[PDB]
């Protein structure tokens, strides 16, 4: 009853151009079996949404990567939020929700916006820049580590540690094994900065530790919650901002709409998250036999959710392969859905918004003027290099 496919969604050929194979996965049926890795897959919006919103049946505590924590030891101590289920997930989640809350955004927005304006001013003096290294990477690195309260030394470990985390979600292919092989210095730095004395007052890290006396988390749980923000707080924001610039360069008509109304900046970034989905995939593990889209899945089975495919499913979206900055993006799963829905989504949206705002007000044209190079990652989609010429407005 279940179609079996040989598509490897963690192969370089798939990463290079995933959209044909994603249509093949969607159109084969609501539930497929991927013979390459012995996992079930769901690529349509309907099933991805249903799986995300049943955390009891499709749990996260056995890992959201390929590895089943009931069978293999995790490569690091499990995340207290990403790799936990309710009720254990609930109170650590509440702490991170308050640390990255709407009220918190008010305290950082002025500085985040000023740094975005300053970066675009700087890039316009150069003219021809690399929109990844010089913009999508440079800007989040200039605001988020400071907002965490991290010292200056050792920050070069942050993006390599994130690449380790996201490649480690994948199967034991070369991308994963090579990341783990080189991991030791990046893990050592990150684990050390999670300790309370190393986090500057007022920052995200210090605020997590401050919650340890409310009864929501214990003192020994605070370092791992800081670890979550150091794991996830940068790489997808980089990829999302790079995706947005990529979209505005490929769809000049949408840049012109954004220039004419800079208040479209927030939705232009949200549409970029739907369109290029920085997080392509996450796994769940069945806790029981379950019927999903007319398919019977046994207990203890890994289910691969194609978030990027769900965000381009024509059963849900009109013209899904068009970048439309006034699209009603509500309901896309680029940040997930349900109880694990990205707790740092307000930070990512703030950075994306103020950067696209600076571009909307300061830049007249964005033209690719060099070879575009893709970055390969078992879990993330993003660019390695995006040479563009910025023309001032
Ligand atoms: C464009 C940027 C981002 C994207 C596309 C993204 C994507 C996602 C997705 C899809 C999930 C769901 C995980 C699941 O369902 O298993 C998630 C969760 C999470 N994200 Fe993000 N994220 C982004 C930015 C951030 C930022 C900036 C932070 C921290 C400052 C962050 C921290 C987290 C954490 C801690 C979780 C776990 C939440 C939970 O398990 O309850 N992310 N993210
Ligand atoms: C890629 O998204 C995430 C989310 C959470 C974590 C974590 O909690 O460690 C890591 C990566």
């Amino acid at each position: 009853t279940i179609p079996h496919l040989a598509i490897d969604p963690f192969s370089l050929d798939f990463f290079d151009d995933p959209y044909p194979d994603q249509q093949t996965l969607r159109d084969a049926g609501p539930v497929v079996y991927l013979d390459k890795w012995n996992v079930y897959g769901v690529a349509r919006y309907a099933e991805v949404h249903a799986v995300l919103n049943d955390p009891t049946t499709f749990c996260s505590s056995r890992g959201v990567g390929l590895s089943d924590f009931k069978k293999e030891k995790p490569w690091r101590p499990p995340s207290l939020i990403l790799e936990a289920d309710p009720p254990a997930h609930t109170r650590p989640r509440a702490v991170l929700s308050k640390v990255l809350s709407p009220a918190t955004m008010k305290t950082i927005r002025d500085g985040f916006a000023a740094a975005a304006d300053a970066k675009v001013d700087e890039l316009l003096q150069r003219g021809c820049i690399d929109a990844i290294a010089d913009l999508a990477e440079a800007y989040p690195l200039s605001v988020f580590p400071d907002a965490m309260g991290l010292k200056q030394e050792g920050r070069e470990h942050l993006l390599p540690y994130a690449g380790l985390v996201t490649n480690a979600f994948g199967p034991p292919n070369e991308l994963r094994q090579t990341a783990i092989e080189r991991s030791a210095p990046h893990q050592a730095y990150v684990n050390e900065q999670c300790q309370r004395p190393n986090l500057a007052p007022g920052g995200f890290g210090a605020c997590i530790h401050a919650f340890t006396d409310t009864g929501e988390i214990t003192p020994d749980e605070a370092p791992l919650l800081v670890r979550s923000l150091l794991s996830a707080g940068l790489d997808t924001t980089v990829n999302g901002i790079g995706a947005a610039v990529y979209c505005l360069a490929r769809f000049p008509g949408e840049l012109q709409r954004l220039r004419s109304d800079p208040t479209l900046a927030r939705n232009a970034f949200e549409e970029a998250v739907r369109f290029e989905s920085p997080v392509q995939t996450f796994f769940r593990t069945t806790t029981r036999e379950v019927e999903l889209g007319g398919a019977v899945i046994g207990e203890g089975e890994k289910v691969l959710m194609f978030l990027g495919s769900a965000n381009r499913d024509p059963r849900r979206w009109s013209d899904p392969d068009l970048y439309d900055i006034t699209r009603k993006t509500s309901g896309h799963v680029g940040f997930g859905s349900g109880v694990h829905m990205c707790v740092g989504q307000l930070v990512a949206r703030l950075e994306g918004e103020v950067m696209l705002s600076a571009l909307a007000r300061k830049v007249a044209a964005i033209d690719i003027d060099g070879p575009v190079k893709r970055r390969f990652n078992n879990t993330l989609r993003g660019l390695e290099s995006l040479p563009v010429k910025l023309t001032p407005a």
